[PDB]
């Protein structure tokens, strides 16, 4: 089928392509995206978001994280530490002294191995899930603030919002500032948009892998496994890609630069980290291929006020037919992470 290499594909949409979001994210998926689990869109150079960001230095970040790095050898626990809010420009101001700013470096396969070498020390501040967009009130083309997908069922029906997955999340970064390996909520899809800044670089495993990866995670962390039954929800591993390369674990990565796109999808794991000073913009959205992940997201058990949509509404307009039998809980489909969403039909011919 497509892209058996299940690689990491980058897309250059013309601004009539790039209007219909939707309809975009099922064209990419006809081209087998998917399979890797992420993707670049590199967005016409006719469109911007914003104007200006000189404009934001007063901005508030309410919650920054202090990241404490813990491990060994590829293997490392990230412990989160709340500090007092600040402003964007204080931030910055901390992000490019000296103390956290980005080391001299010639290639990224350089900048990488000081990542790798240098993440337990000197744990740097993330302003990350702040409430928020940065998109300009009239942008009508991938506005994360409105991406108008299937995903809008959950407000439109119940009229709950859930921070973050939909609504849109501004992340505030430096060097070393990073996330662990995971998927999205109910396994949903990813829009990330880097309004500007210093690189984001992405590991990613396909989708198509994504068991073996948890398989060597709960070997690894085999405590943590039997206390939750899909620890890495907590955002808190980090895997190094040798550790990955070392036991087979198919990965591939890919360095996201300002004015960029990454779309991740459903159970597509992945990690990254800032190259320095950044500002990106975040969301969950959905397609129909989507809905099946969701009635089978294994979700954390041990944390509450963790994120857990009903698939009610989903599965009763989307799947009529087999309404009945997963309500009675015997509906059995089993998942092809290779097929393309439904909506990519039209590309198929
Ligand atoms: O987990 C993701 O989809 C991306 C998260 C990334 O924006 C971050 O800074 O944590
Ligand atoms: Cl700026
Ligand atoms: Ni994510
Ligand atoms: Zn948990």
């Amino acid at each position: 089928t497509l892209n058996p290499s299940a690689r990491i594909m980058t897309f250059y949409p013309t601004m009539e392509e790039f209007r219909n979001f939707s309809r975009y994210i099922a064209y990419i998926e006809s081209q087998g995206a998917h399979r890797a689990g992420l993707a670049k869109v590199v967005p016409p150079k006719e469109w911007k978001p914003r104007a200006s960001y000189d404009d934001i230095d007063d901005l508030v970040i309410p919650a920054p994280i202090q990241q404490l790095v813990t491990g060994q050898s590829g293997l490392f626990t990230q412990y989160n530490i709340q500090k007092k809010a600040m402003t964007v420009r204080e931030f910055r101001k901390i992000a490019n002294s000296d103390k956290y700013c980005t080391p001299r470096y010639s290639e990224f396969e350089e900048l990488e191995r000081k990542y790798w070498k240098n993440l337990t020390f000197n744990p740097p501040i993330y302003g990350a899930d702040v409430n928020g967009t940065l998109y300009e009130k009239h942008v009508d083309e991938w506005n994360i603030g409105r991406l108008r997908t299937i995903l809008d069922l959950v407000e439109k029906e119940s009229g709950i919002t859930i921070e973050g997955v939909n609504t849109p999340y501004l992340y505030f970064g430096m060097w070393k500032t990073s996330f662990a390996w995971h998927t999205e909520d109910m396994d949903l899809y990813s829009i990330n948009y880097l309004h500007f800044g210093e690189p984001k670089s992405w590991y990613s495993v396909p989708p198509e892998h994504g068991k073996r990866l948890e398989r060597l995670a709960k070997g690894f962390f085999p405590g943590s496994a039997q206390s939750c039954e899909a620890f890495l929800r907590h955002k808190m591993t980090l895997i190094s890609p040798l550790m990955l390369k070392k036991y087979g674990i198919p990965f591939d990565k890919v360095t996201q630069e300002a004015g960029e796109f990454m779309i991740t999808f459903p159970y597509g794991y992945h990690a990254g980290f800032n190259h320095g000073f950044n500002c990106a913009e975040s969301t969950n959205f959905a397609t129909r291929r989507w809905i099946e992940y969701g009635k089978q997201a294994v979700l954390c058990s041990c944390r509450k006020d963790m994120v857990k949509i009903s698939m009610d509404v989903f599965v009763r307009k989307f799947q009529p037919e087999r309404y009945k039998l997963w309500k009675a809980g015997k509906d059995n489909t089993v998942i092809d992470h290779t097929l393309p969403t439904p909506e990519a039909a039209e590309f198929l011919k």
